[PDB]
């Protein structure tokens, strides 16, 4: 279905699926892509981290293991 | 490490953890998403619920916020 | 008819029958195939182990042996 | 992907796929073929069946529906 498929702080691999949207709803962060479906999915290994700017929208970022 | 992370009314966003588990000791329940580790993460941003169903189990609801 | 076949921890072989639904009453989870007819079955040999996961459904497993 | 297609006492019609494996994890039974992709298949419309001879192996017949 749709909505987040990720946590904070789960660890993550390239290719992996973080949030399902037919909308913007969550924005591509760092490491993070986003296909045409709007999908976001991680760029590299790291750690799924949530950042909400306000104005600016709700974001999605993976930090890179190391 | 495991164990509950949130309080009865706690307010969260989307992404937050609620309980960190080995298996299904806690239920996902509305809002409610669990990884493959059974990790239940807040789906949307809302009031957590403990909601206690004796041997149907223990849910865990995020309650849209107001 | 339909309904459950075996019991909590019963010991299988592959291929057998573990539940006859209509729909996704429960649905297969490790070692569990479905079949066309929502018939859930022992991919392996093993005990059956039933997990209620709430809002994500009731599964079966099978928990290979030895 | 590998793994058993079918339950006990399914009905399968000429050419269905009834087992997927890299050996020859189980063995051609009765109305039963078997592709060089060790897939085994029903020969004639049916019923599977599984037989367990240990030792000698494991089977899958189709018994010939009528």
């Amino acid at each position: 279905r749709l909505g987040v498929k990720r946590y904070e702080g789960q660890v993550v691999r390239a290719g992996n699926i973080l949030v399902r949207q037919r909308g913007t709803r969550f924005k591509p962060g760092k490491n993070v892509g986003m296909g045409r479906d709007f999908t976001l999915f991680a760029l590299v290994d790291g750690v799924v981290e949530f950042q909400d700017r306000g104005r600016l929208g709700r974001y999605v970022h993976v930090r890179p293991l190391a």
